[PDB]
């Protein structure tokens, strides 16, 4: 399949060199996976979700997304126009208020939410969380992130926007994770991009179109933005078969664009998510 004119950063991940357009992909498209977005909530009426959103857990007096972050990545995970699994089902996890933030324990909270509500769920090419969020280091959260990943979730997580070593931050300074720092489209490190030798991989991240509440669109920068194509890389590539949750950061590791990033600092991968998709 091939999207024309699409977001940067879809265009991005299926290609070998940056400045290209279309977004080729293979048409399963994630079907069968499912990816818990773990922000903000989500807005599932918004028209590019195609009715594949759904809440099912808020730790806020409403479901509702206010703010538009967990929207806006939950679009670069699976919406139709700027999705990279553009047939994955997700789920809508509010940890964050609608400001934007959250205390740990309810983020801890969430996290061993999806590690149990998973096991209620129809996932049968597996299951991906994407956590578009986090602070300074806390040994509490880096568990709570290796626990999910250990009960068979593909985590996917931020670096951190600091343009300072993520082994500062969490949940990006667990190891067992995949923590994900951001690019732009000339293939520079983005400026706030966290680095350091626990990144495992970089995806697109300044300046990335997605949904919005109220059924808009407007584009963000962030290691939060980068985090969801990470995520939606690995549902698309458990669909096929290619990989699954405890191998998909390794494997995409594997397979990444090599050395095409600038002002990577020594000791940080120079590697970029693609999906090496072959008509
Ligand atoms: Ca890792
Ligand atoms: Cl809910």
């Amino acid at each position: 399949a091939a999207q024309t004119n699409a977001p940067w950063g879809l265009a991005r991940i299926s290609s070998t060199s940056p400045g290209t357009s279309t977004y080729y992909y293979d048409e399963s498209a994630g079907q069968g996976s499912c990816v818990y977005v773990i922000d903000t909530g989500i807005e599932a009426s918004h028209p590019e979700f195609e009715g594949r959103a759904q809440m099912v857990k808020t730790y806020y007096y409403s479901s509702r997304d206010g703010n538009g972050h967990g929207t806006h990545c939950a679009g670069t995970v699976g919406s139709r126009t700027y999705g990279v699994a553009k047939k994955t089902q997700l789920f809508g996890v509010k940890v964050l208020d609608d400001n934007g933030s959250g205390q740990y324990s309810t983020i801890i909270a969430g996290m061993d939410f999806v590690a149990s509500d998973k096991n209620n769920r129809n996932c049968p090419k597996g299951v991906v969380a994407s956590l578009s969020l986090g602070g300074g280091y806390s040994s509490s959260v880096n568990s709570a992130a290796a626990r999910l990943q250990s009960s068979g979730v593909m985590v996917a997580v931020a670096a951190g926007n600091n343009n300072a070593d993520a082994r500062n931050y969490s949940p990006a300074s667990e190891p067992s994770v995949c923590t994900v720092g951001a690019s732009d489209r000339y293939d520079r490190r983005s400026s706030f991009s966290n680095y350091g030798s626990v990144l495992d991989i970089f995806g697109p991240g300044t300046d990335i179109l997605s949904t919005w509440i109220g059924g808009s669109t407007r584009s963000i920068s962030g290691t939060s933005m980068a985090t969801p194509h990470v995520a939606g890389l690995a549902a698309y590539l458990m669909t096929l078969g290619k990989t699954t949750a405890a191998s998909a950061c390794r494997y995409i590791a594997d397979t990444a664009n090599k050395g095409d990033l600038s002002n990577i600092p020594f000791g940080t991968v120079n590697l970029l998510a693609y999906n090496n998709y072959q008509a």
